């Protein structure tokens, strides 16, 4: 039943069949509106012209209203993991980033990119250097710790709301060993990272925020890995094509390239062994 799903997946990477099947799945769920991202006021809060959030599942700021961010909820048959999948903050949407995190009650922010891959700004540094604080509107982030190996970094922070005189604790995990070109050769450092993400998620019932640069590629990989890992614990079949379909119903284009899909498929099969 699960073993049957992993023979189909294994013969599909030999077969060459799962890359073929990947190319058929839609990128945008037909008929889902994405026309806020295209409103004159909101266009410049988007990192790419062609990565917009579905109106139907976008995260709505209490301000007004817009951030490039969607709720993604992943149900496990027979546990509904909540995420907010979002782009990496731009310089001018940093206050929006922290407004979202506060209002949705997140206590964990998973960052899947470095700030400058090749010679390009992929994400704005929206948190202060350790021992530091910085202000984003009425929110003040102060950062206590920075510990991590050559593959990932854990930052312990306090996020403080000055408008509501209150402060919550907050943990950011950043995976810093993604290659500039393509996908990792060995998934073993990434897999370890995903486990950490799960230990600290725990049985908390709030969205974990997860971003890369556009918040569709690596972000889809991370959510596809954590889903696949609970499917396995519950003895449920694992069909990577269907995990992406569920994701894509909730944010367009999750898992961007064939190579990332191949990565997630080969990762899942190595995790099952």
């Amino acid at each position: 039943s699960l073993r049957e799903s992993m023979i189909q997946l294994a013969e599909g990477l030999i077969t060459g069949t799962v890359l073929t099947q990947f190319d058929q799945l839609y990128r945008k769920k037909p008929g889902m509106t994405m026309s806020c991202a295209k409103l004159p006021q909101n266009i410049s809060k988007n990192r790419y012209r062609d990565i917009s959030p579905y109106d139907a599942t976008r995260v709505i700021l209490k301000g007004n209203d817009y951030i490039n961010a969607n709720y993604i909820n992943m149900e496990i048959p027979s546990i509904i993991n909540q995420y907010i999948a979002c782009q990496g903050p731009l310089p001018h949407t940093c206050t929006d980033f922290w407004q979202m995190t506060w209002e949705q009650g997140s206590s964990m922010v998973v960052m899947l990119t470095t700030q400058v891959e090749r010679g390009r700004v992929k994400c704005h540094q929206y948190w202060p250097e350790p021992t530091g604080s910085s202000s984003y509107g009425c929110y003040q982030v102060t950062c206590h710790s920075e510990e991590g190996n050559t593959a990932y970094i854990f930052r312990k922070m306090t996020l403080f709301n000055q408008e509501k005189n209150e402060s919550r604790p907050l943990t950011q995990i950043q995976y810093i060993a993604w290659p500039d070109h393509g996908v990792p050769d060995d998934s073993s450092d990434f897999l370890d990272f995903v486990c950490h993400v799960r230990n600290k998620r725990a049985g908390k019932e709030e969205p974990v925020v997860v971003h890369c640069s556009a918040g569709i590629g690596r972000t889809g990989v991370l959510i596809t890995m954590e889903t696949a890992m609970c499917l396995i614990e519950c003895n449920q079949p694992v069909y990577p094509l269907d995990i992406v379909r569920t994701m894509r119903d909730q944010r367009a284009m999750m898992i961007q390239t064939p190579s990332q899909y191949r990565f997630v498929c080969e990762a899942i099969l190595k995790v099952y062994e």
